[PDB]
């Protein structure tokens, strides 16, 4: 179905059709339906998907235009980071042009949020801390909320945003329509599925995404390969990175090799309990880990945050390796970057993996 299939009023259509929008990804095409009846679903969706538009339609659908000096607003769509929320705040925007969208974050003054917030909004995109600072204030009044939309929910729990999210929530009306997206489901997201949410649909399109990342192939020697990755890791600083080599041995080696030159590094492999992996994935989504150094038989599962750098160490055997371990890059509306280091012995098993993969990757020359 195209867009102009779906029940979607004439300037909505409008405005997709003028931007040359046309045809719903996957996430789109089947949250469509519930969403666009005020059913709530769990969106599984990881880069590229076009989950923004997937929740900002049926927002652009569900309300009507109001004039009224003073409203107060009918639909918060809360994201982890500033950026975010400027990305999503924008595509609203776009999408609905009868709806006044308020962005709302911190790292500058309150002035001109507050002033905003008084005049009148119909959407306000926020990050938790200070939504829930205005919402104390008395400045932002979440009690005609109809739609509410968690934006990489598990992105929120990483920076420390749980019971923000958990507050804000408890302020809009228990009628409303809760939109979760979210690329894994650890148990905070279990807890809003079941206690915020009524009894949402499922839709996981981790199957069925885009690449969105920038993929490089990066000649490395094996002697010194230790120090070349901890060069290319502060070079890159990214906020979380997955580091993919063979086998358990060499993930102890190498996380202790980078902890050693001042990244904080754990080993995931295998032979580790579910306590033992718990901890870390945990130490690892908190932010006390940045580095996650794995092996693919411990990487497989859900419960594996999305990283900002994945980074082979050693060449994966299979294609269906490398999409695994390179699947795991881009948070937080960022398509993130994955790095292939290969030595001077391996170039036919890099055109192999392109040839495989049916993609070129980008040669450091
Ligand atoms: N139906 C669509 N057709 C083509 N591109 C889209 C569609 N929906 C969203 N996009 C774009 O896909 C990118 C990824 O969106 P998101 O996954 O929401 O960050 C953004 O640049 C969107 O503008
Ligand atoms: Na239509
Ligand atoms: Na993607």
């Amino acid at each position: 179905m195209e867009f102009k299939d779906f029940p979607l009023k004439p300037e909505i259509l409008e405005a997709l059709h003028g931007r040359g929008l046309t045809t719903p990804t996957p996430i789109q095409a089947a949250a469509l339906p519930l969403a666009l009846e005020g059913k709530d679903l769990i969106g599984q969706a990881r880069t590229g998907t076009g989950k923004t538009l997937a929740f900002a339609l049926p927002i652009a659908e569900r309300l009507a235009p109001s004039q009224e000096r003073g409203r107060k607003p009918r639909a918060l769509v809360l994201t982890p980071t500033r950026e975010l929320a400027l990305q999503v705040a924008s595509e609203l925007t776009a999408v609905a042009p009868h709806l006044k969208v308020v962005a709302v974050y911190g790292g500058t003054g309150y002035g001109k949020q507050k002033e905003a917030l008084l005049r009148g909004a119909d959407a306000v995109v926020a990050t938790p801390g200070r939504a829930l600072d205005y919402l104390r204030q008395g400045v932002l009044d979440l009690s005609r909320v109809e739609v509410a939309v968690l934006d990489e929910a598990d992105e929120m729990l990483s920076m420390g945003f749980e019971e923000e999210v958990e507050a804000l929530l408890s302020a809009t009306p228990p009628s409303r329509q809760t939109l979760l997206f979210s690329a894994t489901l650890p148990s905070w997201a279990k807890r809003l599925a079941e206690r915020y949410m009524k009894n949402p649909v499922l839709i996981n399109v981790i199957k069925d995404e885009p690449v969105t990342y920038e993929e490089e192939a990066v000649p490395a020697p094996v002697r010194g390969r230790l120090e070349v990755l901890s060069d290319l890791l502060y070079v890159a600083s990214p906020d979380r990175a997955m580091v993919f080599t063979r086998t358990k041995a060499e993930t102890e080696e190498i996380a202790q090799g980078l902890l050693r030159l001042g990244h904080p590094a754990q080993a995931l492999h295998g032979d580790l309990s579910q306590g033992e992996r718990e901890r870390v994935l945990g130490a690892f989504r908190q932010g006390e880990v940045r580095v996650l150094v794995a092996t693919d038989v411990a990487a497989r599962g859900l419960d594996i945050p999305q990283v900002d750098l994945v980074v082979h160490y050693r060449l994966p055997d299979r294609a269906e390796a490398y999409q695994h371990r390179s699947g795991r890059t881009g948070r937080a509306g960022r398509g993130g970057r994955v790095v292939l280091l290969y030595g001077p012995r391996e170039r036919r098993d890099v055109e192999a993996l392109e040839r495989a993969v049916g993609r070129r990757f980008k040669r450091v020359n």
